[PDB]
């Protein structure tokens, strides 16, 4: 009768990374540089992740 | 009986990666760089999982 | 009886990159460079996976 | 000047698996069931990397 | 001038498994049931890297 | 003038097992069930890294 529910879910996950130069170089603005194995369940909202989310303006 | 959902889901994954150099070299706006297995479940809302979303304006 | 019922799913992925020079120069604007194995599941919403979404104006 | 070598090597390797059942039911002899990235670099002598070597006899 | 040797050698790996079950039944003999990423550089001498090496006699 | 010299070496390794059940059921003989990012650098000997070497006689 269980009922199994699951939602924004990320499991079992292997990463490898393997870098010499990781450089990000930034002005002004916004930046979003690395986002791995994240979950977000937002209810009645502006849900972002992983956004750059500028609001640049005079 | 039991129904088993699943929504907005990412499992499973192996990533590699082999990389000299990442640069990013970003003067005003919006960057969003890498975005590797993530998940949402938004209810009622504006849902951005990897935008750059820039409301760039004067 | 039970219904097993699966959406906005990513599972199984192998990525393997390899690379020596990965550059974003961006001067204003947008820039969504790399998504992978991502999900997303919004009900009333406008939902952007990954969308270099510019409101540039004046 | 520098010389690069390499010899017997194995890198950038992303495995997925995905299994129910695996099952392996021996009754004598010899058995290998998974090998996966190895690597040697024997010698003077006689390498088995990955080798079911039976000397079954009376 | 510096000489860059690598020999039987395994890096940057990203293993993912999902097993409900992994039985292994042995009776007699030799059995080798999972072997990653592994390495050996042996010298003068008989080398096996995964190997069932049943020498099953009377 | 240095020299970067690498022999039998695994490193980088991201493992990732999901089991509900791993059973061995052994009766006599030999048995290697696992093994994951070893390393063995012999000189002058026979060598064996994950190897089931069963001398069953009699």
């Amino acid at each position: 009768v269980g009922s199994k529910t699951k939602e924004g879910v990320v499991h079992g996950v292997a990463t490898v990374a393997e870098k010499t130069k990781e450089q990000v170089t930034n002005v002004g603005g916004a930046v979003v540089t690395g986002v791995t194995a994240v979950a977000q369940k937002t209810v009645e909202g502006a849900g972002s992740i992983a956004a750059a989310t500028g609001f640049v303006k005079k």
